[PDB]
């Protein structure tokens, strides 16, 4: 049944891929191709052309994303010849550079070689690639408790974490053939860091908090035409609720809405004085600010939710179904200022899209 | 088909009804009377006890409600005997008068007699007891736009706005037999109206914003055990999110975030401000403020998802399965802040419950 899965999946891909890249002409013959080399080999190897094409429409049909306004610019490099670990580490540190910018984020994927018999090549622990540990303990809890399970993981490995809040994971990773994963260290000159400070209040600093300048999710399997790439990083810049209403906010991460009404000066003690709301929009004005002021790119939630209107206007243009998680979509602050509240979208799953896969840890 | 839907429905309701009410030894009996009503008259007549219990397991089995927990505290009225459109309107003066109850709002229930062959006896055009009417001529908008078509429908039977921004729709309802429903004004001595104060910023009395105490909604459909009781209007208090966030937020309703914003002393011109997000929590602060000093029942959203969260437990608790609708429970403001927005809920419809019913006019 494997083998007649991926013949189904690539006559789709290979179709519309090449319908959408004016290529239509060229299916037929592309398509024997790939019916040989299926025979053959058991699977089929992507052009340049269709990788790049094929992870942009993976971008576009991610239902939960609001920032897919611009997947046609999405910056994709090849990384399907890498052998080794250390060119794994080598291709992880590049894109954590060329993805940064020095602050003007490229939103950029590495894709690694693709799982075999379902057999991955490389498959990275990471959730992302630059990301804070998580510590706890006899009631005591440190940094991102999102981290618990990786840090204590990577502490099974020979790695030691200083024990701030904000101490950086390693990169750990395992190649096929290894039991054990490999971990490196990130050099600090890669990483950009965002010290949160207020435009009007001075003591927010007190807080002491700050949080990295780019996410990138580095444990998701992108799926093209059949094929499986369980290693392939991506990333984008952040929506500033991701910091200030969530990452920082939740009580089940970092849990500085309290200490967040008391910098600001108000009480915490009445629900209906609504503290956790303005502690909510004070928080999530500092982190905008911040990340402005540091020169990093990021988006707020109104701008954001304007851009996914025209994606929305473009689908329809272009004559594409538009696909998409309302639940995901609407922001955790302010939800029904944004048109997206107001409208229903179809969760339907269409492939190219990026999945869920089974943590190697846990 | 008709009867067998009502006899089916019927089976079902009496059930589970005289379980809860531990009459399971009645239930053979009821079912047979019943079943005798129906094949002779082509309906049946449910008791006192049956229509107050079934009236509360529709409120409890209202998705998109979160203020549940008080479901067996409904206060039911049987208003199954009127007949004249001059004891409709009593009984509906009547509501208004014992569910605001001097601000101490008292949750409750008008039933009204159900529809036989399809055929209502009384249709009630209001969506709420106590409403603003809404103008939109030539670019001049005033009132509340969602009460556009039913205002027009109005002034098209000899009624007449002041066209304020805050005019109280009339009472109007059609009886059977008649062509025309017949429409009465609100004695102003029954409406209570809280005028939006804020706490600290005494600038905000310059919006001259207010709101009616309770809210009464008229015009959706009580099913109970196949009885279709399309005149029940029913109350609660409000959750504050409902007038500030909503009512008096939403472009498409009162738009006052901007006015808001001024009279807060903060600028409205860029996005990244979040002065929209800062504006949405001072004004649904002052609407709660604003109610609490009038001595008015109100609920904040915080206050009221711990609520829910109870009833959720007590649910569990009683065995019974949990239904709900994650898009309309999470509240406008800070839905990540409550736990209603990190857990799912089954949207299935379990009746009895209240329906929406096409309107009259449009
Ligand atoms: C360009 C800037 C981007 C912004 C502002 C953006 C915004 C967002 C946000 C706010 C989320 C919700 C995340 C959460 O709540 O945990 C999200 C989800 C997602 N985004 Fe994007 N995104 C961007 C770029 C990208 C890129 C480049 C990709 C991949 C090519 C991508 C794929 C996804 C996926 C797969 C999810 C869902 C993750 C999950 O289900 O856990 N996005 N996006
Ligand atoms: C006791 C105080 C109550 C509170 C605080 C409360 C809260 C709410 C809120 C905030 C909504 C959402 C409304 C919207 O967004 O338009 C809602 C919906 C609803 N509530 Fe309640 N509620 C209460 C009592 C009741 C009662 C007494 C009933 C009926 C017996 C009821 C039945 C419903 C129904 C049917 C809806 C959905 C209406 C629709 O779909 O348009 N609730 N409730
Ligand atoms: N700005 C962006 C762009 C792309 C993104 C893709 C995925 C995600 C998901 C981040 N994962 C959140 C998370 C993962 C695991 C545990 C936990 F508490 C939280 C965020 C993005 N954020
Ligand atoms: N506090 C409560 C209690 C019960 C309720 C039942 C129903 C509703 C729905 C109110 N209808 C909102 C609406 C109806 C029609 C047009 C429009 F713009 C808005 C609110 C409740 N609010
Ligand atoms: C399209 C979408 O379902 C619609 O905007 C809903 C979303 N959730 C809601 N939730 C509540 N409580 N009230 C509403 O009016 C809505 N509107
Ligand atoms: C249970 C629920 O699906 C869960 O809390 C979701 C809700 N919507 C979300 N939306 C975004 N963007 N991110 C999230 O983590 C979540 N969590
Ligand atoms: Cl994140
Ligand atoms: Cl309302």
């Amino acid at each position: 049944e494997e083998k007649e899965i991926l013949w189904n999946e690539a006559k789709a891909f290979i179709a519309a891929c090449y319908q959408e890249l004016g290529k239509a002409a060229e299916v037929k013959d592309r398509l024997a191709d790939i019916k040989s080399e299926i025979d053959l080999t058991g699977s089929y190897v992507h052009t340049k052309e269709e990788l790049e094409h094929g992870a942009k429409m993976a971008w576009r049909n991610s239902n939960r994303c609001i920032g897919r306004l611009f997947w046609n610019s999405l910056n994709v490099i090849d990384r399907r010849d890498v052998r080794t670990k250390e060119e794994v580490r080598d291709a992880l540190f590049h894109h954590i550079e060329t993805a940064t910018n020095n602050g003007k984020i490229r939103p950029t994927i590495t894709i690694f070689p693709p799982e075999e018999k379902g057999e991955k090549q490389v498959e990275i622990w990471n959730h992302q690639l630059i990301r804070y540990a998580g510590y706890e303990s006899d009631g005591e809890r440190i940094g991102d408790p999102a981290s618990c399970s990786l840090t204590a993981a990577c502490e099974e490995l020979g790695w030691r974490g200083e024990r701030t809040d904000f101490d950086l994971l390693p990169l750990i990773f395992r190649m096929k053939g290894d039991e054990q994963p490999v971990w490196y260290e990130l050099p600090r000159s890669l990483v950009i860091e965002v010290p949160i400070t207020h435009p009007d209040i001075e003591a927010f600093s007190d807080l002491e908090l700050k949080w990295y300048g780019v996410p990138i999710i580095s444990d998701m399997k992108l799926e093209v035409g059949g094929i499986h790439y369980n290693a392939a990083p991506f990333n984008g810049w952040y929506m500033g609720t991701e910091i200030g209403a969530r990452n920082l906010a939740d009580e089940k991460r970092y849990d500085k809405l309290k200490k967040v009404a008391s910098v600001i000066g108000i009480a915490a003690d009445y629900n209906t004085d609504l503290w956790k709301d303005q502690a909510l929009v004070e928080l999530n004005k500092a982190v905008l600010h911040s990340y402005k002021k540091q020169g990093v790119s990021i988006v707020d939630h109104h701008t954001a939710a304007s851009q996914f209107k025209r994606f929305e206007e473009q689908a329809e243009e272009a004559g594409r179904k538009l696909t998409g998680d309302w639940t995901w979509l609407i922001p955790p602050i302010s939800p029904a200022a944004t048109h997206i509240f107001h409208r229903s979208y179809d969760n339907s799953i269409v492939k190219p899209n990026y999945f869920y896969q089974d943590k190697p840890y846990e």
